[PDB]
């Protein structure tokens, strides 16, 4: 299972990292799209893009680096990836999933629970957890609102593959 890690901030302002570790041993597709699109080594990716939509008690949700709003991203593989399974659940804050607009959309965009999101399962593609940073999570959230719009802009300045 690779570790990677994403460098985040508020209006200019560090707030630091999340570390996540990426389930390959249950995912490997789809824990392998998200590790290159954290490095950039296909020559696109996360470094840049922003935490569009935060919802504070449900979820932060990043990874449209094409449109920056919800309706764009694309993965290393393609357009959209199938679903790889639903074997993991989203069981509590800290779960790492595939954003999605039904069965098959897997791209680049992603969420990371702040709560436990259980009418997800079987939804969507849980692929990785928090390792360390769930406080830098808590205070992404804390910058969300109920619509989902931000207070800052939450923008990933770096990001990429630790081991
Ligand atoms: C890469 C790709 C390729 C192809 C292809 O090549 O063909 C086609 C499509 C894609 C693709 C496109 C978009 C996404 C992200 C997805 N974009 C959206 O859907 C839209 C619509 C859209 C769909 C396709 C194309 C353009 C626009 C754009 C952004 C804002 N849109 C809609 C939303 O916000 C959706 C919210 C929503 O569905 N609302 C339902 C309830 C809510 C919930 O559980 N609420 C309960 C809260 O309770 C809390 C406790 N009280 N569920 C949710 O949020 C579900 C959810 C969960 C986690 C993360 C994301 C989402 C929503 N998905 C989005 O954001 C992803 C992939």
């Amino acid at each position: 299972n690779p570790l990677v890690y994403l460098d985040v901030d508020a209006n200019g302002k560090p707030l630091g990292r999340v570390v996540l570790e990426l389930k390959a041993d249950v995912v490997p597709k789809t824990a392998e799209n998200f590790r290159a699109l954290c490095t950039g080594e296909k020559g696109f990716g996360y470094k840049g893009s922003t935490f569009h939509r935060v919802i504070p008690s449900f979820m932060c949700q990043a990874g449209d680096f094409t449109n920056h709003n919800g309706t764009g991203g694309k993965s290393i593989y393609g357009s959209r990836f199938p679903d790889e399974n639903f074997t993991l659940k989203h069981v509590g804050p800290g779960v790492l999933s595939m954003a999605n607009a039904g069965p098959n959309t897997n791209g680049s965009q992603f969420f990371i629970c702040t709560i436990k999101t259980d009418w997800l399962d079987g939804k969507h593609v849980v692929f990785g957890h928090v390792i360390e940073g769930m406080d830098v999570v808590k205070k992404i959230e804390s910058f969300g609102s109920k619509s989902g719009r931000t207070s800052k802009k939450i923008v990933i300045t770096d990001c990429g593959q630790l081991s």
